[PDB]
């Protein structure tokens, strides 16, 4: 029954699927994604240049007019929706995970399933709504994604703090994102961790063994739960979980104190009745909704009655400025466990000042509370000493805040190349993975010639490892947070230039006699230089287009100058070991994991690279048929044309006079066996063997291996290297 | 546990997904099949100009020879896998529900799943794997979708059938069609048939209540079970299910003993070993296995050991050649219920000649052998008597052969426009919806420009009805089968013309007005003559232009002359009964039900007219503009400037100062209310309020109530209605 509507639909798509029968199968539908049809404002729309004709000060000055505009259906605290709206930009932010680069707000996901019905996004539904406004103004010159968090920035400043600044850029995308792996558990909050614990309930011991690479404690939070771990009071175990999901998304110590005590400087929480008088949450609710949830039946459902989290927390005595008052509390106060109107865990100084102000009534005073997970910050050695000295100079505070609020906003937004508007801020920070200016004038067509004939002639190096290289170094590229990719020649950095995927040895072989090609050019033409990732990408596609010519295919490989190269200051070796794969098909390298098959992380890493199934598989085929191997291994080499760009990778495949049989114990190993002379005359992996098993990427290899598409294949092969190549080349109009 | 996989992937859309948690949410995936960028040959590759390149000839020369060379990984029956390659045929066609168009061979499905598992294609995964040299030789000239079909048609004629011919057409499709209803049943037979019967196990009564639109007995089969109603094996009660499931493909008494004797005159069926033996489907298969499944571990699982069906039945003496004995031996053999080898329930004539073939030893025989569902075909009265006609008149079994397995084959391909190679057959028949050949020269620009004029100045004519008449008429195309659309005029013919969702009294209204505009035209300008049809489409193209303008907006509406009108006695009331719609969120008509909401339903009809999320959005929305509601109600219709191509439906729907509640107890009917002034100043349907709902459709909406879009959705629009109106047009060059 979970998972199962009880009217079964005849229409739409009702009826028992192909998944209900085989849900182990293999599935393409994450290459079948973020489709240009499916994109209302056409697949050329052009995001960045609609938003630099924005009139971007006039955009701030309507929000900030909005937040003391309050509306009926849904009145603001203390006439102020700022608190509101920096919880909607945190939220929408705060779901990124540094590992594998997914969450975040760079896709303005929070308006669609499931985000938009998390437990823990609440009432976002109304604060999405109060906004519109101001989408509907300006229209397609400001994306929701972009909006959302805007509007928070801008809350901040409009209530006394000033932020470093803000870059848009970020496109919208118009359906739910259904390749995200947000754990496997069958419940919310505050049940949805049995899996992501492995069924441990010793909230201390546990709390640094959550399930990778999940950055939250329960299915359907953002972080960690307010009430303490698994709604256990006890702040020091909070902590714990605090440290873990905030790392999990990329924040040490001090970002993490930062974030917390500069959020919870802001506005309240909302728990004024019981859970009983709440109905379904957007996606489960009635048309006549709207879009809305979590309908509230008593009174009118707002303003005094307000029920959001079921906890009923004010941190300081003025909500809507900004000040010291949270930090001041939470020392300053002795903490007593008392019950919200809802009946949560929560704290109060119960004989502190009652000079907390009602959000209603300005006649009426509360006395200080605080959440179990804001005692958190107190009742760890680390953070109490952070918060002690935060005390004390709240311009440490306030600085570390801004820093980490700007960081939390743009993690994912990608190279500075990037960021839009008048107000990006001018420092260069690491997560940004940046690059520097070019060295010298851009190379033309004419020193490309000379380049790619010099390096098809280069001790060292030759079509199988050139080719090879370039994709090791592309495939480093994620579409979720947009980090990796060719620019920078970061391949020649640590850690990648020793990361066993990369075969070290013979990368450092290929790199020498790159970095010769380079020296020999960069001494002798004038102010022209070239830069080694240029080279790098140069280099494999010099060896495509020879390749293909040696299969009797005459096609000009496009190359697109002007990448630079990374220092290694720039290229911080924590940060780029999440860009590590376990396995990439592309080269034939690595096995699968208990919890995912070698062909699925091929899958997630062709979505993460926005590849169609077409696409993955004509470059898989091109890659065997190249040798481009990561060790130069024969495996999935299924042609006498090494080197050759044919299409033998899928002939020989589907041949049936060879027959498939595993080798290893592991399921990871294959060879192919002459049905006739008995002999073994291929050797396969589970990358290799997937394009003649899955029905629908069968069917495409089948197209590559019939007769006359030896043209469309080259075509085919060349259009998704170039795409590949390119994916990180924002600097390009 | 069902539908769960025991191990919990993390990668690659592993984890708990939207349609986990809301299940019953509206779901816009049928919208997202089958696009140009998944396509491996281009969005622009043309198969009818490939096709017309193939060597046809050579080939059905080359299916012709493959037929008698026999695969050591698949050995040939008696050297020969004509039998097989008819069954292969049979069902990639076999699967077609004529109530809602869908299945049939028109897509080449079988190669995908859910159909490459299914029971009831048991080791049809080596009959595909056979013929691929030839789809291999061929490359991008001939589908495998055709090729299937091919395959068996050239079987039969080289097994000494002559048939009527074939027509090609049929472009390949790229991944497995997820819009089919095949039933909710969470088995396959033996089980997998409690819903379609509603728990009913009385098979000889509940045999006529079928769940609709299914066209099988249990799910993973193509009509029926070969051992009876849920295996129990009795004749009288198969032939009731026989009738019910044929009947829902569209065939007759006729017609169904036809294709069960004419098929069944050629090969045999399998059951030589235990089900215990089998490993898994194709889906379910290891690597290894490269494509195919069910493994059969005794000897080399092939050839004497073959396990397909559970039942080991040769029906006549000669299984590679044409012949009437099947019928013979049906009707003059006393059969008497055995088992197979595999344990399943047959029928054997244990007194008769031992003369029927084995089919690996040219000197081992057996006796006489058939299925329960064989022996219906004389255990009902009129199937009787059929078959006692045609033991007599082999000649007459011939005759209904060949047309129905004509029909059964290109049934799906739509008009005869379509149909592509040298041997299509001249007849036309009545279930391809013929036209008749174009009456006069084409109308020019000019004429198309002085006709849009006297439309709009002709009385009782105006924008709402004109786009409401031309949608009510584009909108019975379904791409399935390719049936409907404006070409025709079949909106003038019953049974269109009296569907209560038409308006019939205002329908008749405006059709009389648009034959004056055809009368004072037609013998005035020369050798040009409209038709109809175009004049239905020409009118509601004038009226969106006009609508357009009136918003301020000047926008070239295209449109494509060169329909032609049917007649009645071309346009079947059965077939056409198919269409009606039970719903219509263009024209806000009707409801759902509870297996089909409103707003389901429109999602529904989407796909079938292969729009997309925005496509759909915009065209609901623009018909609330103009008023285009098929009674002419203000139902949806929010703006202040009907007629009007205007995004205000949009604007007003996400209105915050708009509280909307329910007004009916069935949760159809919706009212919108000023909060201010605390008036009623709307009413809603389900299809105008799931805009405002659904998370995914509500942001195109936002989109269309943007500032600064206007001109964005008249241009939308036009390219929504254009494409919608010429969906049909299979008769212009692409
Ligand atoms: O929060
Ligand atoms: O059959």
């Amino acid at each position: 029954t979970f998972g199962r509507c009880a009217v079964k639909s005849n229409q739409a798509g009702g009826g028992t699927r192909s998944h209900d029968w085989w849900p182990c199968q293999l599935r393409l539908d994450v290459l079948r994604q973020f489709q240009p049809s499916q994109n209302p404002l056409g697949g050329d729309f052009d995001y960045a240049e609609a938003f630099q004709s924005l009139d971007y000060e006039a955009v701030k000055k309507d929000i900030a007019a909005l937040m003391t505009e309050s509306q009926d259906w849904w009145p603001a605290d203390f006439g102020n929706y700022g608190g509101l709206f920096v919880r909607m930009a945190w939220h929408s932010a705060g779901t990124y995970r540094a590992m594998d680069g997914r969450g975040g707000g760079g896709m303005g996901q929070q308006r669609f399933a499931p985000l938009n019905s998390w437990p823990d996004n609440q009432n976002l539904d109304k604060a999405r709504r109060l906004i519109w406004p101001i989408k509907q103004k300006y229209g397609n010159k400001i994306s929701w994604a972009d909006l959302m968090l805007l509007t928070g920035n801008v809350a901040l400043e409009n209530m006394g703090f000033k932020t470093l600044g803000f870059g848009g850029g970020r496109a919208d995308t118009w359906q739910s994102d259904e390749a995200v792996y947000w754990g496997a558990e069958t419940t919310f909050v505050p049940q949805g961790n049995d899996v992501r614990y492995n069924n441990s309930v010793d909230i201390n011991a546990r709390a640094d063994k959550l399930e990778k690479p999940l950055a939250a404690t329960h299915m359907g939070l953002i972080y960690v739960n307010p009430e303490g771990p698994n709604g256990t009071p006890d702040p020091a175990a909070s902590a714990k979980d605090i440290r873990e999901a905030f790392g999990r998304m990329g924040m040490n110590d001090t970002e993490t104190v930062a974030l917390i005590a500069g959020g919870h400087a802001f506005g309240k929480t909302h728990g004024a009745v019981k859970g009983s008088n709440i109905g379904p949450a957007p996606e489960a609710a009635d048309l006549g909704m709207q879009g809305l949830g979590w309908h509230n039946s008593v009174g009118d459902g707002n303003g005094p009655n307000q029920m959001t989290s079921g906890l009923e927390v004010i941190w300081t005595k003025t909500p809507t400025k900004w000040s010291n008052g949270y930090l001041e509390s939470l020392i300053n106060n002795n903490w007593t466990l008392v019950e919200s109107p809802a009946g949560a865990h929560q704290w109060e100084a119960v004989n502190g000042t009652v000079d907390y102000p009602d959000p209603f009534d300005k006649t009426k005073f509360r006395k200080a509370t605080m959440l179990t997970s804001d005692l958190a910050l107190i009742n760890d050695p680390e953070y109490l000493k952070i918060s002690q000295r935060w005390l004390e100079h709240p311009e440490e505070l306030a600085d570390a805040f801004a820093k980490a609020w700007f960081k939390l906003l743009h993690r994912d937004l990608g190279p500075t190349t990037r960021y839009l508007g008048p107000e990006v801020p001018k420092e260069s920070f690491i997560w940004q993975d940046p690059l520097p200016a070019r060295e010298g004038d851009l190379i033309d067509d004419a020193d490309v010639d000379k380049l790619k004939a010099a390096i098809l002639s280069t001790d060292g190096l030759d079509v199988s490892k050139l080719a090879s290289t370039a994709m090791a170094c592309a495939t480093t590229y994620r579409n979720s947070d947009k980090r990796g990719g060719c620019n920078g020649a970061r391949i020649a950095l640590e850690p990648q230039r020793n990361w066993v995927s990369n075969n070290p040895t013979q990368l450092s072989a290929v790199l020498d006699a790159l970095k010769k090609v380079q020296s020999d050019f960069n001494g002798s033409n004038g102010n022209k230089k070239v830069s080694l990732a240029d080279l790098i990408v140069l280099g494999g596609t010099a060896a495509v287009e020879k390749a293909a010519k040696d299969a009797g295919v005459d096609i000009k490989v496009p190359f697109s100058a002007g990448r630079v190269d990374a220092t290694q200051e720039q290229t911080d070796v924590t940060q780029f070991s999440y860009l590590e794969p376990q396995a990439d098909g592309f080269r034939n390298y690595g096995r699968g994991t208990a919890r995912a098959r070698t062909e699925e992380i091929m899958v997630d890493k062709a979505s993460q690279l926005t590849l169609t199934p077409p696409e993955l598989t004509v470059l898989v085929g091109g890659m065997r048929a190249l040798g481009a191997n990561y060790d130069g291994s024969d495996v999935g080499v299924f042609t006498a044309n090494k080197g050759k760009l044919t299409p033998d990778f899928f002939v020989n495949l589907v041949d049936m006079n060879i027959a498939w049989t595993a080798s290893g114990a592991d399921g990871e190993s294959w060879v192919g066996t002459d049905r006739k002379s008995r002999s073994e005359k291929y050797k396969g992996s589970r990358a290799d063997l997937v394009f003649g098993s899955h029905a629908e990427l069968r069917a495409i290899a089948e197209v590559y291996a019939e007769n006359g598409n030896q043209e469309k294949f080259v075509k085919d092969f060349v259009a998704a290297w170039t795409k590949v190549m390119n994916l990180d080349r924002f600097d390009l109009k």
